[PDB]
């Protein structure tokens, strides 16, 4: 191959891609969110908002194929 | 494993996870809201809140994985 | 332990949970609104709010665990 | 042929064209950037910028030639 | 399956689904109010209440699927 | 195809589709909603957005496609 | 042509247009949206807004040209 | 003619002018900014907006002369 | 047809219409409604209610036309 | 002719014009109201509502031109 | 004349003087909203709405001259 | 005279003087605006705020001396 | 005078003083509204509404200076 | 004296004290608003916000100085 | 004295200080902001504002000492 | 002392205590609201309002020490 | 002490402490407030406003330390 | 030791510590603010933040360690 | 060792790793952020970023090895 860089992807898969802790930790915020958001005001879109994230993580992770 | 943030777990899941102290103090924080709004309003809204807080929590702390 | 905010459980179950008493002020609250709002309109509602805070407040502080 | 750099192509198409693994590393940087900032703030607009960001790099390397 | 929240059905049915306690707690309160109101005012419509809401939970319910 | 995002579909659908847990559970808090409701108020609007909100659903996840 | 840009169409097309599975995400949405938020308040206008938008999308998209 | 600059006309009209496809994606894109907008907040002036660039692009282009 | 909302007739005359369950239900409820109120107050403009709603519905869904 | 906009009324007459779809479920929607509530209530204006509504909708589809 | 802007007047009244599609669309839709709303309510307010609309906008095309 | 800039009064007052297309644009706005805006809230300062920008600019323009 | 604002008042007083098209309009109002409102409730406060509107009018326009 | 802007009383007094034309047509304004909410609501609050403001404006004045 | 600034006080008192046109003209502003607020939205916080100012410009000029 | 602000009860008080005009405005503003809401309404709670006003004056007063 | 802002308590009690001007200012505040609100809407709540204000201030004062 | 800047905790903790000034004052500034907003809006969140900042103060400093 | 700079460990670590003064300032102010911020404007992330530090710095300097 001619991508000089391409060695990079086993470190950026590892903590960028759908399955690293990063990510993972991302997914957790919105739950605690969702939960302190709507016990502050009762509005039900902070408890789409979760399976939105992880809906549109699901698809954007897919696509960029990480 | 590549996922050189992999370690951050151990304390993310401490101390954001289901059984932190500080997902607890949210629950805590909605008995108290309840109590105190239905008080004030008599709405009825603000005791299911309770059960649809713990609901949510439980099942979106299951699918984050902490 | 990982939970990096674990000590905080002293003072918010002392200030915050069943046996508070910001807790109790709230219930004393009620007593005080079923009577004047009783007082004022003659609702039955107002006299079942008591029994129904006591009893909501019961539940919510056994299962939120302070 | 009297482009005299002519040769260059074969390390610049592969480093930095379309399949490269620094532009993976842009559309992923996107589906975390979506994930954490509609988190953050709800706005649509973070969710939204994924499928634009792919479309466009799409196009403009079409154009490029890359 | 690609339903990315299905493994919440475990936990909403059993809290809000036929007979779940907060399903069963609504029942009763009409047995209650049906008790009490007609107490005060002798409107006959406040005992058919229960028998209605008896009947609109079982088929909401089954129609729902909980 | 050209569209960039199909893929997603496998995933929304599943998700937030008339068969999906999320839509289920709109409906089940309808008829959570309307013993409640109605329980408090005798309001027999309280019943029929029962059938109202299912047959919305029905209708528009057909015209929508999912 | 002159259009420099002109091949661009094939992708927008594919994934902005009326047909394309982002246009048909938004579309869902309402359906959900009308059915919790008409669930929540019995505002009736939740439930017209889907036929509002799919009439909106098919004007916009056919005058848009896409 | 003394304008130095004069032949760019034949891409800028093309790339840019009314029939171009830059300009086409502009008004596809409130297509859809309108959709979601209106179906998020239900505020008519989503709706409107359609209108208004389609009417504020035409006028524009004619005068500007592309 | 350019009726976008044209197939909703479907469930919409099944369920809303003359012979539906829940216009059954309705005039049900009014032999129940007659029977208790006459025997309370025996005011015969509530056995006389029968035959009036029965002709009401009857009238009113062949305006309709469902 | 200059209206811009002038191709929406093939779906906005279809869909919200007097012969629509939409426009027999709100006429339906009076006649379940109006059976409903007389039933509940005996007063006799909730029968009438329906000529008027019937009467109101061709005067004013009329004059709207729909 | 030295109006730099005057040639706009073409299709701003073609799109939104009195006679355009816009134009009639709102009047149509108070027709619609006359409807649902007297049938939702009875209250005859929403009746008067549509000779009031039409007739404001008579007169304000007028005094606006488009 | 010394006014460097004086010729320009030929194009501001005929662009944005009382007579202008553009002023008569933003009043046109008014009257659309009003009517949907009653339309939908039926709050009668939207019929109100018609006078009053007509007078007001009126007596602007005058003020102005454009 | 220092009044900069002075001359406005020819067509303040000429569209909002006593004699105008718009304060002939609210009375109007009065009429049709008072009609419509006895003829639904016989509720004599309506008719009454008349005089005072006029007298109330009369006052406040004296006063005013318009 | 030393208030460098001193002079500015002439048009100060003139356009916003109790006599100039702006102060006359807050006034004038709640005559109109008064008659049209009162013929809209029968709410006496309306009428007697015209005495209020009057007499506001008249004591304000006064301690302002002008 | 050994301030080199000290010469300034005779403006600044007699510009910024209690008695100037500046601070006049700010209390002149409250009267007629009351009036058209409390006109306009009828709460009484408007008509209290100026006592609040000419309350609060006493005491605070007093202890700047201007 | 130490409170640098302690100058601002000689016109706090004189302003806003028992005695001051204000206060004495509020009082009689409930005999006026006496008058006016008996005369509309029949309910006497609108003469016990006048007692009951005053007793509360009088004790917050005392107790704030104004 | 170490402590290098230490001196500030003198004027920082003196001035916002249980016993200053400025905190006495907000409880007469309330008295005003309560018996201004209480006359408009004969919501009780406004009079037990003041007992709960006193009674705030003067446990977060104890606890403050000021 | 090997921290050069070890010494300056002596002050840091004597000036930004639990028991400083610093913080004391930061605490009593809620109770002021709790006050007045609770006066000017009787929204029982503003009573509650008191409760809050102090528990937050005391864990945020035990957990800080000063 | 070539590493010609390594003694520089004793002092880096001590000043700038995870027990240094300087770290434990830096989370210091945080606590104090958060009191103050907080007071101003109720925002709960304020409340939260103290966690969110907390943490982050753990599994920092875990990482770097400090
Ligand atoms: C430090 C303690 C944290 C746990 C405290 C929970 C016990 C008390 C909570 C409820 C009392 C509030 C009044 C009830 C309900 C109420 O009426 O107030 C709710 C109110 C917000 O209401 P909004 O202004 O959205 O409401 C608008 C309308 O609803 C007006 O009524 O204030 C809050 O934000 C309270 C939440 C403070 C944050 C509570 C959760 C804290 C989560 C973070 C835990 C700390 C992690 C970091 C630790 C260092
Ligand atoms: C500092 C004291 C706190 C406890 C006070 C309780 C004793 C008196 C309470 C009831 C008297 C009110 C009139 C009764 C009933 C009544 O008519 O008023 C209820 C009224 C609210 O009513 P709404 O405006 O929702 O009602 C709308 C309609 O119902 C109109 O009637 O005012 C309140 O919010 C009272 C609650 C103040 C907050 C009380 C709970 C305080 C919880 C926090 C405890 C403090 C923690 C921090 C300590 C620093
Ligand atoms: C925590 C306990 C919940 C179950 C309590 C049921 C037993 C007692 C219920 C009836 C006594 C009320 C007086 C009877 C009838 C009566 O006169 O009061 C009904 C009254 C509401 O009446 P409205 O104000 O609509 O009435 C207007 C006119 O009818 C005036 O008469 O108050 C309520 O809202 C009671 C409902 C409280 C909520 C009850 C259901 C709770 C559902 C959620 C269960 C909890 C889930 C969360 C758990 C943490
Ligand atoms: C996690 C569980 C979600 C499903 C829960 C459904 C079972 C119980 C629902 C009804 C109990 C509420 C009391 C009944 C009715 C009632 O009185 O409360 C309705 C009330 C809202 O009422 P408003 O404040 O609009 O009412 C104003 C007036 O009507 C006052 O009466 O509270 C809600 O918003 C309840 C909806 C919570 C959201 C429910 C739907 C959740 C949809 C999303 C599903 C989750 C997707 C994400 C999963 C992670
Ligand atoms: C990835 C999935 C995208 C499609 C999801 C649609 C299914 C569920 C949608 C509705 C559930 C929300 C709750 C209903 C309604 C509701 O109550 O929440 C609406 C709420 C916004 O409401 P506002 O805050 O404006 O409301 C203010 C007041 O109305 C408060 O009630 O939250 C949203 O923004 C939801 C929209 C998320 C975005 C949805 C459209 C996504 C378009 C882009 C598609 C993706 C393209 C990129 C793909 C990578
Ligand atoms: C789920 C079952 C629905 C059908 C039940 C019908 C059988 C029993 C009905 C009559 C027994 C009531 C006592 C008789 C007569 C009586 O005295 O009570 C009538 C009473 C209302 O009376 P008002 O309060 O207007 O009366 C004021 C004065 O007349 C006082 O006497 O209560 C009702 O609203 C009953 C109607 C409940 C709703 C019935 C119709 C339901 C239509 C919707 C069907 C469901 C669609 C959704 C399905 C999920
Ligand atoms: C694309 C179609 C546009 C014309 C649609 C008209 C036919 C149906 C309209 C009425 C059905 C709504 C339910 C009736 C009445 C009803 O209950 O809903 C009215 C409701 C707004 O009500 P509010 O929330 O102000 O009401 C508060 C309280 O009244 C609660 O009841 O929703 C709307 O805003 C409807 C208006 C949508 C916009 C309609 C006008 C569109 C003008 C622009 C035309 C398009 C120009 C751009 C074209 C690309
Ligand atoms: C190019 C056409 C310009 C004239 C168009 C006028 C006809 C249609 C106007 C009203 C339809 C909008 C919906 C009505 C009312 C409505 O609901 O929308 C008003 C809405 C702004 O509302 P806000 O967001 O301030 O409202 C907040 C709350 O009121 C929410 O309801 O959108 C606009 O800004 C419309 C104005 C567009 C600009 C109109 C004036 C243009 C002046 C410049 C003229 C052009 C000079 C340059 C030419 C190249
Ligand atoms: C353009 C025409 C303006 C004049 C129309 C007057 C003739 C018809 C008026 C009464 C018919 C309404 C039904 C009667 C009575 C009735 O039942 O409806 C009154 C109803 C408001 O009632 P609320 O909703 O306050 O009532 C609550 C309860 O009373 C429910 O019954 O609707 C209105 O606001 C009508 C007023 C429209 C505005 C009328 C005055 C217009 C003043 C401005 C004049 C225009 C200046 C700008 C010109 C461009
Ligand atoms: C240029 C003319 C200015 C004077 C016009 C006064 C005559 C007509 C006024 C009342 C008709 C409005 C409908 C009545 C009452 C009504 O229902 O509408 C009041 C309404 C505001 O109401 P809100 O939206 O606060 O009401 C919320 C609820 O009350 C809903 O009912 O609209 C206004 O703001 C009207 C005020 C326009 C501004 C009037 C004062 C102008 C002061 C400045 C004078 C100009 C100085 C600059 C000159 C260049
Ligand atoms: C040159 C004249 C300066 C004095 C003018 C005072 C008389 C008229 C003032 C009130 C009419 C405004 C409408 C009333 C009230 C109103 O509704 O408008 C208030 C409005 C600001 O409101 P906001 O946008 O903060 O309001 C947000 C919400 O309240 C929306 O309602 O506009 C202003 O800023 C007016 C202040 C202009 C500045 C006035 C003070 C000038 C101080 C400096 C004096 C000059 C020193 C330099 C001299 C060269
Ligand atoms: C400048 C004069 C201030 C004192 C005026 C008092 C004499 C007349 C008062 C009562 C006549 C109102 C009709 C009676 C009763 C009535 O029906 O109207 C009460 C009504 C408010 O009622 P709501 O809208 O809350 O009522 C809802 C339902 O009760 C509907 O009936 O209007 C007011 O707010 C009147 C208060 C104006 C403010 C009065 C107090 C002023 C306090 C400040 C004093 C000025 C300090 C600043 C000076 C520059
Ligand atoms: C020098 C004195 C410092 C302590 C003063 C505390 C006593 C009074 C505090 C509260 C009165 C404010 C009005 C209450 C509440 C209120 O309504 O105002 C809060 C307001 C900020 O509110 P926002 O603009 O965020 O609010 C947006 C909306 O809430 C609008 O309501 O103003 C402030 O920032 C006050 C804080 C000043 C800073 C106070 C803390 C000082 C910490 C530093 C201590 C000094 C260290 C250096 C010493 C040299």
């Amino acid at each position: 191959a001619t991508d000089l860089m391409k060695s990079g992807d086993a470190t950026v898969k590892g903590t960028f891609g759908k399955q690293s802790s990063v990510v993972k930790w991302v997914v957790l915020a919105e739950v605690v969110a969702g939960g302190i958001m709507y016990m502050m005001t009762k509005n039900v879109k902070f408890l789409f908002g979760f399976a939105i994230i992880s809906t549109f993580i699901t698809i954007g992770m897919s696509v960029a194929g990480y």
